[PDB]
């Protein structure tokens, strides 16, 4: 059982039907690839307007039902039959999430995921808009593979990682929007984001795949222009966590790897690490301070 | 710029004669669509005087089924015939079962649904827990041609757990129709101020518009002790999403009060205030005990 | 003056004996059915299996072959005629064929002759006498009300009386009235069993908890069946009786006389009654979920 | 004849409105009980003072006490032990803002087994329980005591066929309710004492377990928010056998210790032999979680 | 050949008046079992009497016992650990006024791994045993044990291809059914042996499952209400294989342990290879749910 | 020896890829069936010509004909009305864009009681199937025949036990499974297999089967060449206690027959007491597809 993955990146401009346009073009060209899941970028629909706190800005999200998008997007996974994940600002009556809903490729919505980990600080405001995610870590069986799909800053913790192997996940996926942040041009995170998740895919032994943003951008904030580049290096990660497909900073790509799940499988069993560990030790996961356990 | 949506809260005095009452009903909400209204709230239990001072065999009787009630099948006429949403306040029978309840009649004459009163007052002058099962709806939300709204009744109107629960799921106004005043063992209780900042702490609280119908009049009831009065206070009133009166009657006067809600603006509003983004459901168990200790089955 | 204004129905409970002959035994019954009416009888209840001995003492290949299907069946026909004739409400008993499936069942005859469906027997009692677990597949309809030109009715089925969950059900439902087909007795392996006493107090408690009247019509004789394993005997203890709203029996029968019973209910007071003392306004569902269970702690599929 | 026995008692008595002297009265009567052979010993309703449910007046809710270090559970745990008799005790309850109708079931060690808080709170002229209680929110209850799994309910709930099923269902051999029932203040020709019976009698016969109620005796005036109202309690305290039959009875105005043994092995055998319980139909009984007959509720 | 490979056995003897007797035959029949590599063993239903439902007796409900710390269970707890062997454990159960005729699954670590309770209770001379048992509120069920995951119903459970099917649905890799079948008191002319097999074949060929049945086998006589009843027990305990095919069988009259191996991998390859699973029609079922054609059940 | 008796037959024959031939021999069976006192006869599924199921050719597509006047049909009809014979008469459908294998019931006036359309249609490695047929619509039938009660399903729909139930359940007296199952002339032989099935669903339903089967091997041309069958015959007739009381060999035409009681046999379906029995409130799980999710 061989499965095609494909990482895009590509920049965004501030217009909906644009921003789509480009994600079926290089959608059409991962299929034409060969391509059987491929994985567009967090947020896509437009800038990341998340530089900035600003009231409008939170009226940008839409309901998960009848969304347009998702709803243009099914049909392309079903003309194709490739599983698109599509990554979106979700209004849930008073509920606001940065939200992900997985097509099938027969284009099936087969359910969300919500951001569970919500970042903050300069450039990246997202804890002003979105409550963290209430569906917990999830996998979908999808047409070609179970795959744990989660969300930008997600792909820092472990805990997500691991619990997606946990429940089946067979490929991890990470839609993502990351780059330099406006308050310190000394701080560059790319290498650093990539050890993470090469992390991640070594402990569990599962392929990984992020795909992230270029292009700059400029937000009009609430406190003046906030500018940020994106700095791609989007790849797909084998399960010891090797770079087998990188992107650069500043160019298009779609990349493709394809995997053998069954071989990846019998890998995992045999080297028996879920076997092995100690969840009556793990305890302290469950507490924030290294002590007490939440509610 | 926005859906705007125009409320009214209608205030007046009751006889014990239906067709007298539904009557004036029909006066006051000709009158506020007059003015404009496109949602009209009627005071509860409008159909005749406030019987609960009482605790009567024969009054439970005053119940009737919610199929083909002829109060609700009138207003429809009038809603139909106006353009106007119409919550009516009505006492059901449903089996051997009573409730206080709500029809809400949609701007094209259409019974959206019921809503069954869920907290029961009780002591002397609102004998209610006499009268009606607990209701058994839950908290509900109605979309309505103008809008998506909340309504609950009377008693309900003291529990932000109603008011939360029914913006949680998408009100965007909430109604109130009320039967308060005097009580008849305690000339010294006046509850009016206390009743009012209790419901603007719930509009505020949720950033949703109030709106708030209540009875004038006096009435003296035959009770199993002789007779019982209460003068009803009206105060009727409407209150936007910081809880500021915007309307409101005095304590004597029929009413018909008007306002004008931009409902896109003020979920804007709402949603940048941030309190629907910071609520923290897994610190609220203890809300689901009703001593703080022992969750309810 | 004016008597008290409300709708009055009046009841009747018929207590008779059978013979094996289908004929004879609805003779029986259509002469009672007009005794009851001239005395007044708007409402007119024949005890269970009354075209027939009660022949659940065995467990015979060839006693299950009695049964007949709903549609077309001659007796309930036969009493369409006899409902419309005199304005009577009458509900028949009957052992159904459906398809492969067979239960104990009761057909409710409208007074102007219109059959308002059925009932299927729900709770089948077993052992030495009354082996019905042999006989019929356990209910599916669920407990029913019946809308009749005089009032929503509740019927149920012998062994059903005993249980207060079908009272409350029907009850809950708008049953203005019970009424409970029943062939009682002796118990053929055990002569010391003398059930009557306890079989009148548990319905009692039924028509009390509800505040509703109750109507129990019963069998009278002996029957002798011949089983698998020699002749069996009971003794049918009549006692049919009709209990008001406060579980008191307003008329009774003894154990061997052929008889018909007759009450008037005013249901508009019982109503009022019934509401005011406010059991319905008091119950608690939201902690009664472990009546769904059998074992007291495993809720059923 | 083989089998565990168990002998039972209800008591009747009247009230002042001073709890040291009724605890007195309390005390006296568990003792003659004991003295006659009972194990278990049964108190009637709200007994530490006069039934003050007649008013809904404030100062009245602030009767209430909490569970924990209650000084008449605690004495009367003295005497349990002394004893060796299971006390169910009666009280009001407060709990935090919430209040309650409760009975704490004392084991015939001392030990405090727990409590039931009263579910189905009566109402109307005479019996304001609705103005004092929260419903309770224990649910139905069994009490694995040295002498028998006993089921333990109170006073109107007595009137529920679904409160006796609940606790039978969960393996109750006896069920017991303390009751406080009399006249009705506004209705003289309200007569309610063979309903009340007739209803019980029905629940002991369905299940085939015996039924002891206690109830109180005498007359009482409380002042309410609009005068004087009063009550004469009709006693009428008994104890049922398992199909329904009344083994024994006290009349309307004297005071009581009634006593009867049931071999709880035998009664198990018969109960069982009957079939009731194999027979029930909880697929069909979805409407009994229904008010009116058709919306379940939540 | 490569695969998951699993020994299951078929235990056939006859059982006397006396309970720890008939364990110990158990444990003597298991024990010959492993010894001839079985690790999946099962022994006959209510193997620790006669087969006392030729009777509809008050005292026989009685010989019921509770699920927790039954003596039985538990005894044979102590083998399964012993022998890395799965056991399951048909017993008649009390639970608070239900029964059942039940089954408790032991896994090869003696872990406890849960009951089904039987859904199809049959009836008629000999076969009372609708006047004893409540019809099961399990529901079929699937265990995961340490060698397979398996679906085990009780004996008039195995006329009911819904049974099998549903069990097959929820990742059943092999059936087991405990037996209790022979003669009928009332009519020598019944021989319901091979009518019995034929259509447990049945089950195993539409599931492609393995299929184990144990059967009891002796002449008993019963003390009913209504005198001497008698049944001869046939034996006939069997296992099939996947397509039906009977692959080991016992006669009518002696002891039996019956081995057989299966290649699960293999099996669950051929299973999936057929397909008709993923052909099935539930959206054309929904008369199943119905018993008469017409009505669907509540 | 009192009650409603029925006889009822199976035939089996091996067919030519010549329409008009196939017609004739299965008129000349039934005609040999009615001779030896037949009241209901079997005839194998597809019988007009070669198994095309498997082979996936277009050309073969227009081999379906309407329902509605079907040259088949109508002839058999014909055959029905003269003989007094209950005919199920299998056929390929042309429904608009539907092609669904299908089977109309002809009563012994001659009169068309009806379609069943085959439900149950194998898809995946080895069986393409689909592409000539839509999953059937009708749903499981049962039909009144002038002597019988009767159930009839088609090939594949013979390993559900499902289907057999779903008749039994709505009354049918006797169950008919016209049928076509072979093999490469490979190692495995289903002929057991099958049988045991089918031996299963006469045992719990309490009902008697006939299963109609070809005989013969067949050789059509197809996209990957030359694909070969040999048809294994074995068509029998089953009591219901799932004994065979006649069965066909391998290789020749035969007319089997078998009378049934239906009224005594109806007495020991009641008696033994399955379905008195039956927990319809435990099998929601047979409505889904992975044990779990109820499909729509
Ligand atoms: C996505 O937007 O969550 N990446 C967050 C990066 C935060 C860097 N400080
Ligand atoms: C409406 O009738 O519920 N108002 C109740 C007020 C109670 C005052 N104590
Ligand atoms: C009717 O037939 O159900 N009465 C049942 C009585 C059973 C007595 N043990
Ligand atoms: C106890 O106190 O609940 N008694 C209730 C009686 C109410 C009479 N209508
Ligand atoms: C086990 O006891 O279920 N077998 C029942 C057989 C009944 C025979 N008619």
């Amino acid at each position: 059982r061989k499965v095609v993955v494909s990482a895009l990146q590509f920049a965004c401009t501030d217009d909906v039907s644009t921003n789509v346009t480009t994600a079926e073009r290089l959608v059409r060209a991962a299929h034409k690839q060969g391509a059987n899941i491929v994985l567009i970028q967090e947020l896509f629909e437009g800038y990341y307007f998340c530089q900035a706190q600003r009231e409008d800005f939170i009226q940008r999200a839409k309901p998960y039902k009848d969304h347009p998008t998702i709803m243009r997007l099914q049909k392309l996974a079903k003309e194709l039959g490739v599983v698109i994940p599509v990554s979106f600002f979700e209004e849930a009556n008073n509920a606001h999430y940065n939200s992900i809903a997985i097509i099938d490729a027969d284009g099936t919505d087969l359910g969300i995921y919500r951001k569970s980990h919500i970042p903050d600080g300069p450039g990246y405001e997202e804890k002003f808009y979105f409550n963290p995610g209430d569906t917990g870590f999830k996998v979908f069986q999808t047409k070609y593979a179970k795959i744990g799909v989660a969300i930008c800053w997600d792909q820092w913790f472990p805990e997500a990682a691991r619990a997606m192997a946990l429940q089946g996940a067979e490929i991890l996926f990470y839609p993502t929007a990351i780059g330099s942040e406006p308050h310190d041009q000394s701080i560059d995170s790319r290498d650093h984001w990539k050890r993470v998740m090469q992390g991640h895919a070594g402990a569990n032994l599962v392929p990984l795949v992020a795909s992230n943003r270029i292009g700059n951008e400029i937000i009009e904030t609430e406190h003046g222009k906030s500018e940020i580049k994106f700095y791609g290096n989007s790849f797909i990660a084998g399960p010891t966590g090797e770079i087998v497909s990188i992107a650069d900073d500043k160019e298009e790509a779609v990349l493709i790897a394809e995997f053998n799940l069954d071989k990846i499988k019998s890998m995992r069993h045999c080297w028996g690490v879920f076997r092995d560990r100690r969840p009556d030790l793990y305890k302290v996961l469950l507490t924030l301070d290294g002590k007490n356990p939440v509610l």
